[PDB]
C-alpha cells in the first residue's frame, strides 16, 4: 500500500468559476449567499479531482482571495482600521481598497499573498474555518484533511509596525499566543473526527538561524498530541537533521526543487518513529515525467507515501482542451489534473497493481543546434560592452543633447476602452493584421504629439499593442509557446497565462521595429525602444528541465540583443529593458544568491550587449536596492529607472552609499498607484533628497512606474506638474 497525498489543487476551476464568482459579487451582480453556492460547487469539483487520484483529500483550501489573509482572520489579526470583522465585507475590504492589507509575493512565486499586520500580543480564535470546512465535508459523507498554514511559517510571511517578524527574538513570544490557538483549532477538529491535518512550513526552507529551529522544536512539541503532517517546500529545509527531529509522525520533503534534501536523506538517514511522504510531482514546471525514475527514488527510500513537490496551484487546471499547441508539444505536457493522474499511476505502480508505465524521454525535441552552440561557445565579448560607462557616457550625452535633469516615462500609457476592443476585435479575428496596425499607428501618433505638447524629453511609444508584456514576446519567440486556457492565479481573481518555453528560442523576425521606428519619424525627439529582459520571460513562463536555466536565459538574452541591434541599425538611440524578475527570480536562500547572480547577470549583459553610442535604461519598480545593490552594479545599463516616491526619495541611500557610484538614475516621482496628481511641491521634496549627495548630472525625472493603470485624466496633469518641477529645477541648479 502507497498513501498518496496531493495538495494545492488550482481553486479557480475550468471554466475560470472562481473569478467570475468573485468580480460578479464585487460589481454586485450576485449576493453573498450566490457567491457562497458558486464556491461550494467548486469545492466539490476540487474533492472530486483529488478522490478519484489520491489516498488523502484535503479540505481548507478554497480560499476567497489569500489564505495568509484567511489564517490571519483565523487567529484574530485583523488590523485596528477595519472596525469588528463582520466577515466577507471586513474579509475583502482587507484584501482590496484603500485600506487593504499590503500584498507580496508568495517565496519565488508568481501567486502573492496579503501581509498580515500585528498589532496585538495576543492572538484569539475568531474563526474556525479549518472546521467549517472539515464539517461541510463530513456532510457530504467525505473525509478531508485541513490544509493549513502553520504558525512559524505564518509569522514568518507576516509583519509588525512595518518590519518582517523573522529574527528569533521577535517571533518568540507571539508563538506562545499564536500555538494556543492553532492548538485550540486542532483539538476542535479532532473532537470532530478529523483524522489527518497538513500543515504547510515552507519558511523551513529559508535560510533560517539554528536559534530559529530550537523555536520550531518547540513549537511543535506543544502541538505533538495531534495527528499532524509537515510539508515544506520550494527548496531544501534549511538544517535536515533538526527538522526530522521534530515531533511528528509524518513529514513531507520536497525531493524536485532541489538535490539537498535527498542529499541529506542519504547522509543521515530519515528517523524510524517517523513517515516519509516523498514529494516527487512537480507542482512548478507542467512536464510529463517518467514515472518509472520517479519510481525508484520512492523505492530506494522506501517511502510509504508520495505526492506533488509543491502545491499544485502554480500550474494550469487542465492539458484537455490545448488542442492548438506546437506539434508534439501537447503529449509531453501535464498541468494540475494530469499532475494528480500521475500520482494515480505512481501509487498503483508502486502497489503492484500495474507493471507499465508510459515511456517519456524528449531531450532533441523543438532543439535546435545552431542556436544552442550559437550559445555554448559564448567569448566573453558578448558579456561586457565594448566601452566602459565613462567612454559611453561621452558618446551619448554628446549625441542626445539633453537638458540638465531630462524628463521622460518608463512604461505603457493608459489604454482607453476603444484601445481594449481593437486589441480584441484583432484577436478574434474581427479585423485584419493590417487595420490594426494603422490603429496602434494613429495611438502612436497621438501620444507622440501629446509628449511634445506637454514637453518630455525622452519619449515613448506608449506600448498601445501590448497587454502582457512578457505574453507580447513571447508570441514573437521560436521555441515558446502560448496556451488557450492555461490560466494560472497570480491573486485575487487575476489569472495569467505562462507562455511555455518548450524548446530553444531564438528570434525569427524583428519584434518591435515597426511601433518604435515609427513612433520616431514623428519626432525629433529619441523614442525609447522598449524591451523586456531574459530573466523577466523565462521568470513568468514555464520551461525545459533538462537543460540548465542559464542556458536558457542566456538563448533568449541573445534573442534580445538580436532586437536591440535592429533598433540600432534603425536609429534608435535609447533602449529600455525591463528586467523586474533580477531579484523577483532569486532563489528563496539568499545563501544560492551568488550562483543565481552571476547568470542573470550575465543574461541581462548579453541582452544589453548595444553599441558605445546606445543608451541603455534598466528599470525596475522594486521598492528597495540594499540587499542587492552590488549585484545591480554589475549590469552594463547607462541608466537606471527606480520608484522613490513612496520613500519620499530615501530609497536613494543604497546608492548614495554605493562608493563609486558614477551612473544615471531615474527617479520616479509620481506613485503611478495613486488616481491623485502630484503637487510641484511633493515631487520637489524627492529630487531634492536624491541631489544630496550625488551629482545632478545623474539625475532624471520620471514617474514611478509603468502609467497604464491609470487614467489619461490623471496622467496628463500630473505629467505636466513634473515637466515644470523639472524646469525649476534646472533653474535653481543651474
Ligand atoms: O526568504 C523568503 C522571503 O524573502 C519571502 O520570499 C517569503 O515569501
Amino acid at each position: 500500500f502507497t498513501k498518496a497525498y496531493a495538495f494545492g489543487f488550482p481553486k479557480i476551476g475550468e471554466k475560470r468559476e472562481f473569478k467570475k464568482a468573485l468580480e460578479d459579487f464585487w460589481k454586485g451582480k450576485i449576493t453573498e449567499e450566490q457567491f457562497e453556492e458558486e464556491m461550494n460547487k467548486l469545492r466539490m469539483y476540487m474533492v472530486e479531482n483529488y478522490r478519484k487520484n489520491v489516498d488523502v483529500i484535503p479540505s481548507n483550501e478554497l480560499s476567497y482571495y489569500d489564505f495568509v489573509l484567511d489564517t490571519a482572520v483565523m487567529v484574530g489579526a485583523v488590523p485596528e482600521r477595519f472596525g469588528e470583522y463582520r466577515g466577507l465585507s471586513t474579509y475583502f475590504d482587507m484584501a482590496r481598497g484603500g485600506k487593504a492589507l499590503e500584498m507580496t509575493k508568495f517565496f519565488n512565486t508568481n501567486y502573492h499573498y496579503l501581509v498580515p499586520e500585528i498589532e496585538t500580543e495576543e492572538f484569539y480564535l475568531l474563526e474556525n474555518k479549518p472546521l467549517e470546512d472539515y464539517l461541510f465535508f463530513k456532510s457530504k459523507g467525505i473525509e478531508t484533511a485541513p490544509w493549513v498554514i502553520g504558525p512559524f511559517t505564518f509569522l514568518y510571511l507576516s509583519k509588525r509596525n512595518g518590519e518582517w517578524i523573522r529574527r528569533p527574538n521577535q517571533m518568540e513570544k507571539l508563538l506562545e499566543s499564536l500555538v494556543s490557538v492553532y492548538k485550540e483549532v486542532f483539538e476542535k477538529l479532532v473532537e470532530n473526527g478529523c483524522k489527518e491535518i497538513l500543515v504547510n512550513e515552507p519558511a523551513f526552507v529559508c535560510d533560517l538561524e539554528k536559534a530559529h529551529w530550537d523555536l520550531i522544536l518547540n513549537v511543535y512539541r506543544e502541538l505533538s498530541e495531534f495527528p499532524l503532517t509537515v510539508f515544506t517546500y520550494y527548496d531544501s529545509v534549511s538544517d535536515y537533521e533538526a527538522c526530522v527531529s521534530l515531533p511528528v509522525k509524518r513529514l513531507h520533503f520536497d525531493f524536485v526543487s532541489n538535490e539537498e534534501n535527498l542529499k541529506n536523506l542519504e547522509k543521515h538517514g530519515f528517523p524510524e518513529d517517523k513517515k516519509l511522504v516523498a514529494g516527487v510531482i512537480n507542482g512548478r514546471q507542467p512536464w510529463k515525467v517518467d514515472l518509472r525514475k520517479v519510481a525508484s527514488l520512492v523505492e530506494k527510500l522506501g517511502a510509504s507515501a508520495i505526492s506533488n513537490s509543491c502545491p499544485l496551484f502554480h500550474l494550469p487546471v487542465t492539458l484537455e482542451l490545448e488542442n492548438n499547441l506546437p506539434g508534439g508539444l501537447k503529449e509531453k505536457l501535464a498541468f494540475a489534473k494530469e499532475k494528480l493522474e500521475e500520482l494515480k499511476m505512481l501509487k498503483d505502480f508502486l502497489e503492484g497493481k500495474t507493471f507499465d508505465l508510459p515511456n517519456v524521454s524528449f531531450e532533441d525535441f523543438a532543439v535546435d543546434l545552431q542556436a544552442v552552440e550559437r550559445v555554448r561557445n559564448l567569448p566573453e565579448d558578448s558579456f561586457r560592452r565594448e566601452k566602459e560607462y565613462t567612454e559611453r557616457d561621452r558618446i551619448q550625452r554628446e549625441r542626445l543633447n539633453l537638458p540638465l535633469f531630462p524628463t521622460t516615462t518608463i512604461g505603457s500609457f493608459p489604454q482607453t476602452p476603444e484601445v481594449r476592443k481593437m486589441r480584441s476585435k484583432y484577436r478574434k479575428g474581427e479585423i485584419s493584421k493590417e487595420e490594426y496596425e494603422a490603429f496602434i499607428k494613429e495611438q502612436i501618433k497621438k501620444a507622440i504629439e501629446l509628449q511634445e505638447e506637454i514637453g518630455l524629453d525622452v519619449l515613448v511609444h506608449g506600448e498601445f499593442e501590448r497587454t502582457d508584456m512578457v505574453e507580447f514576446f513571447a508570441e514573437k519567440l521560436n521555441g515558446i509557446a502560448t496556451t488557450q486556457n492555461g490560466w494560472v492565479l497570480s491573486y485575487g481573481s487575476r489569472c495569467y497565462r505562462p507562455p511555455i518555453i518548450y524548446g530553444t528560442v531564438t528570434r525569427p523576425e524583428p519584434m518591435t521595429l515597426k511601433e518604435i521606428t515609427y513612433a520616431q519619424s514623428l519626432t525629433e525627439k529619441p523614442v525609447k525602444g522598449m524591451l523586456t529582459g531574459p530573466v523577466t520571460i523565462m521568470s513568468w513562463s514555464y520551461y525545459r528541465e533538462d537543460i540548465p536555466e542559464r542556458e536558457i536565459a542566456y538563448q533568449i538574452a541573445l534573442a534580445i540583443n538580436e532586437e536591440v541591434k535592429d533598433l540600432e541599425e534603425a536609429g534608435i538611440k535609447i533602449v529600455q529593458i525591463d528586467e523586474p524578475a533580477f531579484r523577483e527570480k532569486a532563489p528563496i536562500k539568499k545563501s544560492k544568491w551568488p550562483e543565481y547572480f552571476e547568470w542573470a547577470i550575465n543574461a541581462f549583459n548579453l541582452a544589453a550587449n548595444a553599441r558605445p553610442e546606445t543608451q541603455i535604461h534598466a528599470h525596475m519598480c522594486y521598492s528597495d536596492f540594499n540587499e542587492i545593490i552590488e549585484y545591480i552594479h554589475q549590469l552594463e545599463f547607462d541608466v537606471i529607472s527606480i520608484e522613490a516616491s513612496r520613500s519620499k526619495g530615501e530609497i536613494i541611500s543604497a546608492f548614495e552609499n554605493f562608493k563609486g557610484w558614477i551612473k544615471q538614475i531615474g527617479v520616479g516621482v509620481w506613485d503611478i498607484h495613486s488616481p491623485a496628481v502630484p503637487s510641484i511641491n511633493e515631487m520637489r521634496e524627492i529630487v531634492e533628497r536624491v541631489l544630496r549627495v550625488l551629482p545632478k548630472e545623474l539625475i532624471w525625472i520620471n514617474p514611478d512606474c509603468g502609467l497604464k493603470t491609470r487614467n489619461w485624466d490623471e496622467v496628463i496633469p500630473s505629467l505636466r506638474n513634473m515637466v515644470a518641477l523639472a524646469k525649476e529645477m534646472r533653474e535653481k541648479f543651474e
